[PDB]
């Protein structure tokens, strides 16, 4: 997380040839928050956490990031989250910055009703420090749409109804349709629009999912759906195969009923240490990070890689898979999808007015598409490799964003 | 009045949901009252005090919305169910709003135009910091009109900038929506259709009695006829016409436009208007006033479906009779919501910067109607219940659980 | 109370008269600025939901921001709250500080409800109200049902959405910016006031006898003073029992003794007497300090005081005053006389808002100043109108508003 | 060092009062802490950037305060402690604020006027909504003077309006106070005699030996010559001179600012500056640096009193010993708070739109220190404890009672 962060940074940074000071601007957050979060718990004593904001970037708009719920709070590690946050919204090119915040503690240890003293006290002290058009937080780690209603709840008695404060809300209080699907859609969009460079269609590939999650199973019902063949399926308890394609959506039946899945009838149970190393067109790891390391990487007889899960591939294996031929669809981008539909959650909300989901599923596709048509391009102007054209892609834009603003006071 | 109903639909459908007791009294009792003294210079320098209010009822699910009245009447208890009947109704068509009402004490037509001005900015400037864009959106009522909005929007704006939202019912040269005049009538009639594709059949299939030829009737009048179907049977207050083959309702436009009489009409035969309800027919709409449906004339009624424009036409007795014998009533809180609709266009509107054409604000009513009636029924399956039940369930479940939702913390 | 409804109204129609107030800036007067109810729920410590509506009367403005107590009481009827509203505007007004008159609560038992709860409560209260509030627009104060410790709620919850505000509540504890002085200050006004009347007939405390009827934070301050000043306390009297000594109570005694948990009846230093003949006791000055409606019809004749200073609100009705006049008694109004709470709590502000507070001789240096300026007016008015007391202090205080109000102007 | 000697403090404090453990932890916690980008175009043309800091340790007793410090080591640790040093002492004098401090991570000698003015006006804008006249109050400190502080007001006032009060420290011709300068120095002998008062003494039956001779010594050395007190050393970097008749303070001053050196002066005998300490002197004045008095020096000392001037001279080894020789020494958490007193006076004088002079500037200040000594000893008797802890535990007791007086509930 952090170690990726910083090395494709500094490999986009000498690409593009980065003004050195601008750099260092660039990495010095726009702000750094931290407050003491002090609540009753239910059996009225005390208990004292401290809650934080980094801001990283607001060159391009408001900043954009979740609230971690969660006990490891390593400041460099949530700098860089902040950073990472403020390239990924300028590779899809959404008008925010970065930032990522949290509170310093173990929900599991907190009854609903202290979780949500603990969010009123949270919010009451960085009212000011956010906003519609200042920064939008999010869900994440230890976080979920109850926490954003809470947080909407308690700004709102300071600046009045603001529905687009924050993202991921219930829809009940202005939350987007669309939400689960948002990611795994979005990394089928973006194969769709890499395989048409090819001149080639999801219905002539074959592809191989690692982890059946809300990526997973947004990723493989929609590559059924478009006529691709997925020949296996793993996650963290089993694996199947199925060398014709296996029936998605009876797969998907069967999970619903809590079967496990070299349980499942339609398939042959498979190895789930093996999943890396199957034959196919096309490999997706939606489950950990550094599943592809320099062990392995030779092994890998898939032709496209679509990161879906975070860093997926350590710097070993992608030199090892890249001399291969092996093209990697970058994490930045494939798994945008759901920033990009908070992204219009946020719209919706200053609009006054909902979406219908198709109308959410035509944006999401015009943005993924718009996007992978940027990065390919610099690919072109750079030379260089996918990741690297998304990299030098939201780098650049923030960078022009910032010098098109001025330095003087 | 529009009180008694309002609790007894609040008091049905809270059984039905099941509602806790007192989350129920939360959400009974008006977020914020307000009563603010209005005194003016009148045209001939006397003093005149009036006093002002604002019911703010419930913003769970968003802004308070609604209208003021100038109005001298002004029972606490009603004014507080007017409010109350806003948040439920926002609730049914799902448009993000909550209830409010409001107005001033006094008998407008003792005042001149300036005088109603100078009491119309007075009251903005008492109540310009407990209103807003996001916070409570007045629009007309009883004694009130475009113009007085317009002077609301001139005098709130003095205080925090230009604000075309801060207010619907706008004249259309400061931020009014196209569309408002037949919003309502129209909004009836895709409420209609929707209910009628429930049984494959059309408007075109239907006979219409219609009670009332004001802008409600004389819109739905048109846009039933507009589709095909037979409007046999048109009253008013002081007449009614007949045509069991369908009246012409374009020539019936005209002859009202005309300054014409509803029993003058040449194009039908003049009825006794008290016939009306008990007219041979397949669909009975009360466009004028409410409580015309009663126990006495409960079992004459001919019709299969009742199309509840009007506030409150069937009392408690005629619902119940009614229902044993078949018919089907469509229920004002959801059949008339394309007026508070059409107003939640024109604030969309206004937060965007951009006016619609009438088309694209006949398609969005036209969507937000028909999506209302699916999630009516949908309840009605759920709850076991007929569609006057469906919707205030519907209405009041989703208030419920976005007060849940936001929750009770400090 | 309904006493201070019946007797308000009165008084402000008598004063309207007097002064030939124009009608419609009568009608004015009376509607209030601004009436506001909002719904306070909260989360009980079992965490069952209860639900209470909080209110607030602001009555007039004309004259600086509103002023007025909160009441966590359950009693809430609206004419007599607009009515308690209405008299700080007319109170304020005749001791000349800058404010008008407001008052609010919340209709509940505060001792059906936990430390924590009405913490809880108190700060929804403020939540909901903070925007109608605040240092230069309404002030709130300690009332029935409410303490210092209310008002430290107040202000930190007021605070997070305008910043530490210190003067937008008086009786704030000393450790968050309360006053000096707040304890004595009704009482000490009371003796205040005295000295004034008696100035006029170039007579002093030392030369009177005093009966005092009721002993807690009025008349335990007021006897003290009066002690101090040479005069002599002939007759005490509380809820549960009385004591007299023509010679004159020793005060200090005495206080030394109710504050070891001491009866009146059982102290050493005088004789005990029926309570119920401490008002037609033989004595130069008569102060009602416990309740209202001790003045009537029945006892009014038998009254040996040739004054009487109204500490408590409302102890004399119409048919007493009337009595009492005839027989050449003077009433020191309770509107002037018990004023000096409410204008050391003027004090405390000014001290807010100048963010250096005073210490103790000034605050009483201050509120000496102020009780004898306005007694003055009071004295000028009633040559003027060539009325009693009373309506010198009613007229005054009706007279100053109206003036503001006509200042101020009514165009929009 | 302010970071092992406050902590230390804090503890033993606690430890005597009884402080609740969970009340603590929260105590320890500051309020809130930023840090943001303060980036400037240099002269020439190219940038720079910098990370501007504020620690908001506590607000419970009121605004914050503290300085701005202009240096290049930044410690978080450091910089906490000083936030929180601030709240104690602010509580100890019994003035309406809480601790903080802030500052940027710069060397003000690569800068020139015109980059520390923008890089000042810069930081401003960065946290223009974090401070404020009720809010947050800066002041100078290292690196930082009055120039900086009209910067900063002038920042400001662009942002919230003409705010005088929002910094201390100010030009006279913007609103600051007079008397500033000696406030300390003076401070220090208002305390002193509060302190010989409970002997029945004055500071004219003493001697003083004073170590440094800038801003405090200075003013503490005047102070007491004109009180009748006998200097009889005085020492500084470079030298001490030493005169058991009492040196005269107005001519040792003279020479100062005729840019001359204590030892050349010739109103006494040039010193050894090591043998300061160990002088012969009822009282012991510590003017210049912490930690010069410890176990090596201690059983040396010959005063009968100390006056901690400086801060943190005495460690606890050198304490304890001199308390067992009968030593009585005067905390510098109170001894030296004249200048944090006045610095609250300024504020005042300019939220109240009218200054003092010079005479009521110091009438207060008197005042001020005169309570804080009765309430410091008073303190000492209830705990049985030396001067140090009567004043350490008068602050945080103030500071804890303020937050529960507050209250948790969200
Ligand atoms: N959901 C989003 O919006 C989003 C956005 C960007 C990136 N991502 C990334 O996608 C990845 C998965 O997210 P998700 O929401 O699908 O998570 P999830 O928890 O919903 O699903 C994770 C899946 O991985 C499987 N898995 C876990 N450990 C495994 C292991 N060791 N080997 C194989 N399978 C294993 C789980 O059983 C499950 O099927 C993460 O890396 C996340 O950072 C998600
Ligand atoms: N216009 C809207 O947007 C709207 C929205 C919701 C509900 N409503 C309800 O619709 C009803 C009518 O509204 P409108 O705007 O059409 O009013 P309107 O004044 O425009 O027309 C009322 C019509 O009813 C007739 N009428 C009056 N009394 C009658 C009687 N006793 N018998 C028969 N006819 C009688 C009048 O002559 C006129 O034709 C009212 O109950 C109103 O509350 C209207
Ligand atoms: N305390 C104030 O700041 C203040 C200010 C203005 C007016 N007042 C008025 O002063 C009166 C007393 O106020 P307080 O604060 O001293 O009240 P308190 O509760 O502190 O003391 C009231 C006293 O009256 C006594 N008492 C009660 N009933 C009695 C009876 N039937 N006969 C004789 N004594 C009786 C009580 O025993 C007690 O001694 C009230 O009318 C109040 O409205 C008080
Ligand atoms: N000035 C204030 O407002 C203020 C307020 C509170 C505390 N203090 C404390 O007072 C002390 C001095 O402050 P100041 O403003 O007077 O400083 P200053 O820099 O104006 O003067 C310091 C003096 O100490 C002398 N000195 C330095 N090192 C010495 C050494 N090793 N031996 C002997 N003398 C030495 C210097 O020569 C100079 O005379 C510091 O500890 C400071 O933290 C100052
Ligand atoms: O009168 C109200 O309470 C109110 C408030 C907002 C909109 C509407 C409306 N428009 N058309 N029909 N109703 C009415
Ligand atoms: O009750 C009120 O309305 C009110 C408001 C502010 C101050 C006081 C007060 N203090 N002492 N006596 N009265 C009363
Ligand atoms: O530096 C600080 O923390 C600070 C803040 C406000 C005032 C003072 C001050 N004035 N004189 N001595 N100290 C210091
Ligand atoms: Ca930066
Ligand atoms: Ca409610
Ligand atoms: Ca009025
Ligand atoms: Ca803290």
């Amino acid at each position: 997380a952090l170690v990726a962060t910083n090395r494709n940074f500094q490999r986009a940074s000498r690409i593009l040839g980065l003004d050195s000071k601008l750099e260092k601007s660039l990495l010095i957050p726009y702000r750094e928050i931290k407050v003491e979060c002090t609540i009753p718990k239910d059996d009225g004593s005390l208990v004292s956490y401290v809650g934080f904001r980094i801001q990283h970037d607001n060159a391009r708009g408001p900043m954009k990031g979740g609230i971690r719920y969660h006990p490891e709070v390593d400041p460099d590690e949530v700098n860089a989250l902040a950073q990472l946050m403020t390239w990924k919204t300028a590779v899809v090119d959404i008008p925010y910055g970065g930032a990522k915040g949290g509170i310093g503690c173990n929900p599991k240890d907190l009854s609903i009703s202290e979780l949500e003293r603990l969010t009123r006290v949270f919010t009451q002290k960085i009212h000011d420090l956010i906003g519609i058009h200042r920064d939008v937080p999010a869900p994440d780690m230890g976080t979920n749409s109850q926490t954003m209603a809470w947080i909407l709840d308690e700004y709102s008695k300071f600046h009045g109804h603001s529905p687009a404060v924050v993202t991921g809300k219930p829809i009940d209080l202005g939350g987007s349709l669309g939400r689960e699907a948002a990611t795994g859609l979005g990394v089928v969009f973006a194969t769709e629009a890499l395989f048409a460079e090819y001149g080639k269609s999801i219905s002539d590939m074959t592809f191989a999912i690692q982890g059946f999650g809300n990526v997973g199973t947004w990723a493989a019902k929609a590559i059924f759906e478009r006529g691709g063949k997925v020949v296996a399926v793993s996650d963290i308890n089993g694996a199947i195969s199925n060398p014709n394609g296996i029936d998605i959506a009876a797969l998907l039946k069967h999970k619903a009923g809590n079967g496990s899945l070299k349980d499942f009838s339609g398939g042959d149970a498979m190895n789930p240490n093996d999943l890396l190393v199957h034959d196919c067109d096309v490999l997706i790891p939606c489950a950990l990070g550094g599943v592809l390391n320099k062990e392995n990487a030779n092994d890998v007889k898939a032709k496209f890689i679509i990161e879906a899960a975070n860093h997926p591939t350590d710097p070993d294996a992608d030199e090892i898979l890249s001399k291969k031929g092996v093209i990697i669809l970058p994490d930045v981008y494939a798994n945008a999808g759901g920033v990009t539909v908070s992204y219009f959650e946020w719209v919706q909300n200053i609009q006054g007015f909902m979406w219908d989901e198709e109308k959410v599923n035509q944006e999401l596709k015009r943005y993924m598409t718009k996007a992978f048509n940027d990065i390919k391009a610099n690919c072109k102007t750079h030379n260089c490799d996918l990741r690297m054209g998304a990299f030098t892609l939201g780098l650049n834009r923030v960078a022009r964003a910032t010098l098109l603003r001025g330095w003087e006071a």
